[PDB]
């Protein structure tokens, strides 16, 4: 008799009962449980991908990467729940520990004080300065990427997304096409970035700093152009300079082809805001990806500046695929094998 959540078999026991409905995703379905071993309440999210290429791979990132960080402000893996045998084995159940809740929801419900900003924004950073460090990009950082307990400590989560940096092989054409989430995309996805390089993830930072300010999305726009005219439309046009950046004619004469638009003032948008937060979110938030604020140059900001303490910001020991979905299983199989009985 396992039990089961909204019409789900979860097949995790006897180790883990008294299972509640957190949410779902593409992904699959996220629940509460009781660990009987540790004697406290966990999460465990029910992954089903071993159909197709792209689940297997986004599966294999985030158990490996997972498992190789160790980090106070990212989520870890506590334990994984497989059948026995590949043959067997259709679900994998991924055990982690529970959150009260993520920065979406948060910001859905929840006005900020400038001091939960600050907390909130210098935890974000912490983790990220571990990730960068492993030569890693996120991808996909976002509101509902970044977990909370009850006591505000916050931890990034979902490494689906994620691949290992490389600059030297960034450079695409105009309009390419991109999967990371579209209100959190920097300008240069759309005009000539594969999203290798660490650029991408400040951005997305930036993009969240905002959010936390005023609790809306700072550019939320309609589809890959139309987050565009967000950006543009807030940042203003770009100077010759960071079109010089921009090699590849028909994103340059796209720019080239805009009116005029004069950039909005921060403390306009955002006249509450701590003049400090307003100065880092204008370094984030730079058009020009190489000229864009990094990890550790933003931990040092004076708005940060009484968490600031690189010894206690940890990275990692060392830094860090086209194989079929039945190679990816059997990698995933042998990944997990940690966990079972032995
Ligand atoms: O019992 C209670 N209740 C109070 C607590 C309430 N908590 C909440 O409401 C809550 C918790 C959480 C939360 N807590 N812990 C978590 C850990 C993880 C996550 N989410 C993730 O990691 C996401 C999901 C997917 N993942 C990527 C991924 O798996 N991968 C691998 C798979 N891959 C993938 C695979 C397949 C596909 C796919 N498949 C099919 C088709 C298409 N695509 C797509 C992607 C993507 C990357 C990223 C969230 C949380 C978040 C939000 N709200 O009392 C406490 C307990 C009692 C005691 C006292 C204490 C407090 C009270």
């Amino acid at each position: 008799g396992p039990e089961m959540v909204r019409g789900q078999v979860f097949d995790v026991g006897p180790r883990y009962t008294n299972l509640s409905y957190i949410g779902e995703g593409a992904y699959g379905m996220v629940c509460s449980a009781y660990d009987n071993v540790n004697k406290v309440r966990v999460a465990i999210k029910k992954i089903s991908p071993f159909e197709h290429q792209t689940y297997c791979q986004r599966t294999l990132r985030e158990i490996k990467i997972l498992l190789r960080f160790r980090h106070e402000n990212i989520i870890g893996i506590n334990d994984i729940i497989r059948a026995p045998t590949i043959e067997q084995m259709k679900d994998v159940y991924i055990v982690q520990d529970l959150m009260e809740t993520d920065l979406y929801k948060l910001l859905k419900t929840q006005h900020l004080s400038n001091d939960h900003i600050c907390y909130f924004l210098y935890q974000i950073l912490r983790g990220l300065k571990y990730i960068h460090s492993a030569n890693v990009l996120h991808r996909d950082l976002k509101p509902s990427n970044l977990l909370l307990n009850t006591t505000c400590d916050l931890k990034i989560c979902d490494f689906g997304l994620a691949r290992v940096a490389d600059p030297d092989h960034d450079h695409t054409g105009f309009l390419t096409e991109y999967v990371a989430t579209r209100w959190y995309r920097a300008p240069e996805i759309m005009l000539n970035s594969k999203g290798y390089t660490k650029s991408i993830d400040i951005w997305s930072v930036g993009c969240i700093l905002a959010e936390m300010l005023s609790n809306r999305p700072i550019f939320p726009g309609k589809h890959y152009l139309d987050q565009l005219n967000h950006i543009l439309g807030i940042l203003g046009s770009p100077s010759q300079e960071d079109l010089n950046c921009i090699i590849n004619l028909k994103a340059r004469n796209y720019l080239l082809s805009l009116p005029h638009k004069n950039k909005v003032p921060w403390n306009r948008l955002f006249p509450n805001a701590d003049s400090k937060a307003l100065d880092l979110l204008d370094k984030m938030l730079t058009f020009n990806p190489h000229k864009r604020i990094e990890v550790e140059q933003a931990l040092a900001h004076p708005y940060l500046e009484q968490y600031y303490d690189p010894s206690d910001e940890p990275i990692a020991e060392a830094p860090f695929d086209d194989l079929p979905k039945e190679k990816l299983k059997e990698l995933i199989f042998e990944e997990t094998a940690r966990f079972q009985p032995g």
